[PDB]
């Protein structure tokens, strides 16, 4: 399994993920792919915003879906 995040520039980030991955877990491999600091990311997925301690599948996260990164 594999989600697309976009970065505020539209910038692409591949990351390999399990279904039952937090939010959190998620947030850390994107400041390991791109040094975005955890506390300055907030995610969005079909216009809901994620937050930290739930899950990919919580939210019906599924292979090749795309996050966005957002203000
Ligand atoms: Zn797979
Ligand atoms: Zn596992
Ligand atoms: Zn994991
Ligand atoms: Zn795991
Ligand atoms: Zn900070
Ligand atoms: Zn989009």
């Amino acid at each position: 399994m594999q989600i697309f995040v976009k970065t505020l520039t539209g910038k692409t980030i591949t990351l390999v993920v399990e279904p039952s991955d937090t939010i959190e877990n998620v947030k850390a491999k994107i400041q390991d792919k791109e040094g975005i600091p955890p506390d300055q990311q907030r995610l969005i997925f079909a216009g809901k915003q994620l937050e930290d301690g739930r899950t990919l599948s919580d939210y019906n996260i599924q292979k090749e879906s795309t996050l966005h990164l957002v203000l």
